[PDB]
């Protein structure tokens, strides 16, 4: 046999530059997996700025239903083994080329799954990596699966289509913004079976992408079209954020609870009326302006810093003045 | 006329190598703050391996109630201002040496606060930093506050304990030593002296420990678990959290709630199945799952079994809002 | 009256998402510069995973002659100013499309400059970034300058080539693709067209390459080595450095001198001894030593033999001013 | 046998929390080594903030004569092996307790070796780590060896003495500064056989450390005493730097060439007289002020930035105007 750890290796599923991907099965539980074998020698001869060494030590063991799981990593003197979730689905966009567009309900279900993984990635990844639809798969059960968990898509080998406006240009971007735009063309591809901007050659293609105007099939209700317009904003400052999509009526319909974490937000019952009023007075602003910061966790805003100074230095203690610790702290 | 952002700077409260620390007050709200002024010139001339630069950019704005708050940082061409919570109380270990030991009621309260900040630090500090009891202050309101959130005990310008592993200079993770460190603090509150150090440096090493007349057997078991010489046997944060003496009058806001405990864990099938195929006990498998030990072949097997279930949503996917661990 | 540090800002030269780029001139010396203004507010509202923040703090002040220089960075409460070298020439690939291909003499010169900057980037850039030929400009003095030193092609607001490994979306180190990328640039200088792309996207993948009438067999061998489809067979920076066509009229200042080559390497004893105990050739062992491949069991064995020598200072310890590689 | 990779394990030299250190020998070349075996299970149960995982991935393979070499790291599913240089010397400060002080020549030789390693560490280490004299060993040939290369000293198990002023206090420091101070008490220990500040109990001990005044035995020539005073400056801004020590006459005597790298510095022949004069005129300064920046690589100084702007924008090109690329770039 070919055996590493608790896993017995099998047929070769594909070959990369740095090694092959063999099918495997846990010797005890019998579950099937996909094991990527990276050869230390091949890596050493290639990775001279330490990029790959780096990408590998940035991996985490991802448990999310819609991202390919990295169950664990096993090391040997000459090799490194990555035991992953086995997914035989092929690309999602390949399914769309074959089957055509899907119905609203299957589009929404899948879209909610994909967006669930993207959000999870934003939270837990050492370094950001752009969402690529080629890396979106669908397993035997018709479930979305993100192929790239921080090392390249090992699953698939062998485009003429999408790029975000900031990306087509030489412009600097954060990447959740472009993930939204990317997630926009995916959602569109699901409902329509086409890309929102597919023009024939390169000059006219990336031209309309900057225009932002896209065709709207008749069977698209104005609710999903409003969402699609917001996600596809050419101006990243005007573009929808994950929270925007999360609060959109079209998206929220039949949304499974387990998908997104229950993030504690700011509640009206926390509000300190005296402090709110003091700030609005000492500044020029209105309550909406200050409340907006508290609800959106805009804590570095001079209004929020002031409000917090008043809360923390109250002599009498309140039940709702303590939302501080449950939260993570932000960075500068 | 010394004003930065919304803050007017005052008397110099303390002077460091890279800049001084001035007291300030907010220009609109009257609140007092403590502003650390870091000089780009002094720093540039001194940290040549980039330690200080790194440490500064690893800072986050800590808003925990028992850790000194960093409200905001303001940048100028020649300086970097750190607007922090102003706490004018002295070191806690200083208060215990002058006025005597405290009572069970006040010791527990203070200890719970301190451990709350320590846990918070373990969670969100980028690089670990040993908890030093000298960095624990006590304000006018008698609330514990940890001074070092990742630069320095910024506030202020004496036998020394260190964990066994630290004294012998061996390799350690540091939450382990933080537990040990918090052990001598807890002891100090109840006693007013340190559990081992009566001495100068040589004999302090090898130095159980003395147990004053009224110490209920409940708190002695806790202190005993925290002060274990063997780190593999030493108490963990979760152990203290579940200890009876600790659970008494424990403020709600102190710790976050994500322990995965019964119904959300219970897989009767995988529980025993792993315990069968691997020859081990339930306790061992349970232990890996509660911790970030998912890389343990027991946890990996368990998860393989869980993720391949037919229909179970409650246990299988509902737990996946927390974070992944690393290899 | 827009002045930052010693610099007076001018007409807006370009506007980005996070701030604009204004031209400036030094207040004392008349020199012109290009100042990127980054807005803390825009950034804070957009990079929520900290990518931009990270990228900014990974910046170093690059003074290489063929890479856009970052002279200094100035910080204000609301903004971050980047004082850079002002280069008003257009993209190099733009110059080649309008006015025709260049001659061997000028192509070699430009190519040597470009590779010099690329090598510099490989050495001192914290995170690797693929060399994009669109980011290569050409100044009024006809000297190549790479625009992206680690933030963005900051200067300016068209078929696209990508290395085989990049197009298929597979894992890569990136100096490999930089060689490939520099290959199509070198080809562009001599030809005035791209080596494969005649097309739109599908056929560009699988797409040796055409060889115009007078191309001496010396430059065709180089281009052939750089444009290898298999990265394991592809030319490395050191290969190009040692190539005959490249070595011609090569400016002194371009590359640093630390190749360890003959007398400083020669260990006749370890050379063969490793080659004996391991069954392999001299070429293989030599290859690991020249590179940072010291982790190869051949190099480890060789070093074990070297460090345990009796008296040899010249080869043994004299080589240890460079840097260690990592595991 | 007990064999990992090309190495055959042997007698246990000591036991750590996370594993033992066994003697080993290369199966082919026969050279003896010390192999630290770190157990993945022990690490996982302890390292929960990821400190140790981190320290290990920060390791580099150090080739320096006076720092313990990490020849390579070998990985297995349950273990990690670190193959290091075998050094049987015991602590340097232990040798001093036994033998007493050394002569100037053996002190200088050893001091030059130690300082050579410290400088190397400053250059190549991901994260700074304070120099501890307990971690300074001397091999069978009387050669200084730094035990901690970025993971704890594995070599030795089982103090009442030194700490730098910034360290005794709660003060923030860079650490090459305190390394100098640390290296100061080591040099002193070598010549004297005692520590410069050894007072009896803790109150009086750290008190004199802040005073900086120390006893000076008669057999100490004023040249080494000047060096010792500079290294032991209580004010870190006044304290000697590696370059200061490097240029000191006492240190430079009989200094082996291989010890320190030949760093290119700034030479008089590079000087641009017109540019130097322009700067001094447009500013208030003198040539010394500007030259000092160029010689000390103080390039972020407004004088240096100005000087460089003039050099880089000269129309005619010079041979000596190009010192730029041979250098590494600095950080902000």
């Amino acid at each position: 046999s070919v055996k590493i750890g608790h896993y017995i290796l099998g047929d070769t599923l594909g070959v990369g530059t740095f090694g092959k991907v063999k099918v495997g099965k846990h010797e005890l539980t019998g579950h099937a997996v996909a094991v990527k074998i990276l050869n230390r020698q091949k890596i050493r001869s290639l990775d001279v700025v330490g990029k790959i060494r780096r990408e590998i030590q940035n991996l985490k063991l991802f448990r999310h239903p819609h991202i390919i799981k990295l169950y664990q990593v096993i090391s040997t003197p000459s090799d490194i083994f990555m035991v992953m979730e086995y997914v035989s689905g092929g690309e999602l966009f390949d399914y769309i080329c074959k089957n055509g567009r899907l119905d609203e309900k299957e589009s929404r279900r899948l879209f909610q799954q994909i967006l669930s993984g993207v959000d999870y990635c934003h939270r837990h990844m050492v370094v950001h990596r752009d969402l690529k639809p080629e890396n979106v798969l669908l397993d035997a059960h018709m479930n979305a699966k993100i192929a790239d968990f921080g090392l390249s898509n090992m699953m698939s080998d062998g485009s003429p289509n999408y790029a975000a406006p900031e990306v087509i240009s030489g412009r600097l971007y954060a990447g959740p913004e472009v993930d939204i735009w990317s997630s926009g063309v995916i959602l569109y591809a699901l409902l329509c079976g086409t890309l929102p901007f597919d023009d024939d050659h390169v000059p006219t293609l990336f031209k309309k992408i900057c225009d932002g105007i896209f065709y709207t099939p008749q069977y698209l209700n104005p609710s999903v079209i409003s969402l699609l317009k917001h996600m596809l904003q050419v101006d990243p400052m005007k573009r929808a954020s994950i929270k925007d999509i999360r609060e959109h009526e079209w998206f929220k319909q039949d949304l499974p609870k387990y998908l997104f974490p229950e993030d504690p937000s700011y509640s009206t019952t926390m509000i300190d009326d005296e402090a709110l009023k003091e700030v609005c007075e000492k500044f020029e602003c209105s309550e909406e302006e200050v409340l907006s910061c508290l609800y959106n966790r805009n804590h570095q805003d001079p209004l929020a810093v002031a409000y917090h100074l008043i809360i923390d230095n109250r002599r009498i203690m309140n039940e709702a003045k303590d939302f501080y610790l449950a939260t993570s702290p932000p960075d500068s």
